[PDB]
């Protein structure tokens, strides 16, 4: 489903995204937006490399989950895909945490960088009461 803003600002703080690895909710809101504009059945297959992006954060299937058809998947979150395409984004988040312990950090979604990083990211969270 889509989520609305400030649905998925609690709903995340339950789920304890809030200052995961220094990782402040309202990032997380952020790349959540421009990754998959709240919704968690989002889908993005590059025709390149074969690999798909799956749900609300838009996780690569070459290395984090699995889907029996991306060339040289590792599934390092132990999940399949499919698990990144229904509505309680449970996994979504086991997953996307684990994303973060990576080397790169948060650096890992491009849209982060590009509408996120340097643009304070205070406005996605202001009225959600987290
Ligand atoms: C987006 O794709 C990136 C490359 O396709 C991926 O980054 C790689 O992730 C590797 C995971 O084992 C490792 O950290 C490499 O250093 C890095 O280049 C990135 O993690 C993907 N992002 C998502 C959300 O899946
Ligand atoms: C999605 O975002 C990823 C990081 O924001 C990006 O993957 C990174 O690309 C880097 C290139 O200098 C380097 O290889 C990192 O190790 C890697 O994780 C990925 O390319 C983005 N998706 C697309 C389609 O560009």
């Amino acid at each position: 489903k889509v989520f609305e803003r400030c649905e998925l600002a609690r709903t995340l703080k339950r789920l304890g995204m809030d200052g995961y690895r220094g990782i402040s909710l309202a990032n997380w809101m952020c790349l959540a937006k421009w990754e998959s504009g709240y919704n968690t059945r989002a889908t993005n297959y590059n025709a390149g490399d074969r690999s798909t992006d799956y749900g609300i954060f838009q996780i690569n299937s070459r290395y984090w989950c699995n889907d029996g058809k991306t060339p040289g998947a590792v599934n390092a979150c132990h999940l399949s895909c499919s698990a990144l395409l229904q509505d309680n984004i449970a996994d979504a988040v086991a997953c996307a945490k684990r994303v973060v312990r990576d080397p790169q950090g948060i650096r890992a979604w491009v849209a982060w960088r590009n509408r996120c990083q340097n643009r304070d990211v205070r406005q996605y969270v202001q009225g959600c009461g987290v």
